[PDB]
């Protein structure tokens, strides 16, 4: 099942003409992984374009960010051009107008990529921060964060590069078995996700899952040490794996113990960035796009962690049941932005208000 990319074009900071800024093209929710993204200045490709490394979501969808340094010109027209399997022709999008932590590791396999993209990639994350990276082209596990490279001995990288070289071969072999079993030809994707969550109160959560072509394939239940299979093909794989009772017990123990221990270790190594809280800056704007149309936009920016809650209240008593919302977007500098717009009443004002909650801070912008 293919999924088409969600393309969102926006600036890192609120845009004002003549002031340098960063243009973002957040490309998310797409499957398979192969994509081509360009940023266009007045219809022309931009030579210097930065982009985060390929990232992975828990729904098996892929996400990325493309950014470039620019200064907004009232005349300049910036847009983002995306190529994907689901797009018979490129799609151009104009630029209009904490306490819970998680460690998780993903494995990605692509058969017949026919690209300068690796056959196998594996990335680790603490709270949406890539801590480590490994791929088949590199054949080496390298820290993706600086706080990870200043606390782990070089032997640690050697030891786990050996595990990842073996896991890579297993993924290549396991992927062929699935294509033969399904009689599939061409490029297909194999995905794995393992991780644990450490809640504020001390509770722990764990998960291990496999996906074939972006669809749930095998789900490990660590409470019953069973692999749940979606298909009869997955059932065949389930039977092979469930033979090795030792492997299953290791999964339970790695999730409940080693994973949380690793996570606590990392949350200290990166305490400066991971335990950081940046409060949001909220401004209310009034816009009249058409005659007799007025809307209020509660816009928040520069906060971390991305967990935020925004709402509008008519007369300061009850919530509005017609509130449009904006996605929480990565601005590119480690902070996040969002917005919430309501249609201003043509009648006499109800004295609307905006309410923002972020990490225990409550802001009310009564206008
Ligand atoms: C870097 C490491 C990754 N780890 C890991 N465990 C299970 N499945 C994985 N898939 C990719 N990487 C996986 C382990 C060992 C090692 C580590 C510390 O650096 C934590 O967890």
């Amino acid at each position: 099942i293919q999924r088409t990319p969600k393309i969102q074009v926006y600036s890192r900071h609120p845009a004002e003409n003549g002031k340098s800024n960063f243009l973002n093209c957040y490309v998310s929710g797409f499957h398979p992984s192969d994509i081509e993204v360009d940023l266009l200045k007045n219809g022309e490709r931009i030579e210097k374009v930065e982009h985060s490394d390929l990232s992975f979501s828990k729904d098996w969808s892929f996400y990325l960010l493309y950014y470039t340094e620019f200064t907004p010109t009232e005349k300049d027209e910036y847009a983002c051009r995306v190529n994907h399997v689901t797009l018979s022709q490129p799609k151009i999008v104009k630029w209009d107008r904490e306490r819970t932590h998680s460690l998780r590791y993903f494995r990605l396999g692509v058969s017949d990529p026919i690209h300068g993209v690796p056959e196998f990639i594996s990335v680790g994350y603490v709270d949406s921060h890539p801590i480590t990276t490994y791929d088949s082209v590199t054949r080496q596990k390298e820290p993706r964060a600086p706080w990870m490279a200043e606390n782990l001995a070089p032997d640690h990288w050697e030891r786990y590069t050996q595990l990842l070289r073996g896991w890579q071969q297993m993924f290549k072999v396991e992927l062929k078995r699935l294509q033969r079993h399904y009689n599939h030809s061409g490029s297909h994707t194999y995905q794995r996700m393992i991780g644990c969550e450490l809640l504020e109160d001390g509770s722990t959560t764990g998960f291990l899952q496999y996906a074939y072509d972006g669809q749930d394939f095998l789900i490990f239940n660590k409470d019953t040490l069973s692999w749940l299979a979606v298909d009869n093909v997955a059932h065949t794989i389930k039977q092979a794996w469930e033979a090795n009772q030792h492997e299953l017990l290791y999964q339970k123990n790695w999730l409940e113990e080693e994973c949380i221990a690793w996570l606590k270790r990392f949350l200290e190594y990166g305490k400066d960035t991971l335990q950081r809280t940046e409060p949001p800056l909220v401004r209310v704007n009034r816009k009249e796009t058409f005659p007799g149309v007025t809307a209020l936009f509660c816009k928040a920016h520069g906060f971390y962690p991305p967990e935020i809650y925004m709402t509008w209240m008519k007369n300061g008593e009850e919530i509005v049941q017609e509130i449009d919302y904006g996605d929480i977007l990565p601005s590119g500098d480690g902070t996040y932005q969002a917005w919430a717009s309501i249609e201003l009443d043509p009648q006499s004002s109800n004295l609307y208000s905006c309410h923002v909650e972020h990490c225990g801070v409550h802001m009310v912008l009564q206008v």
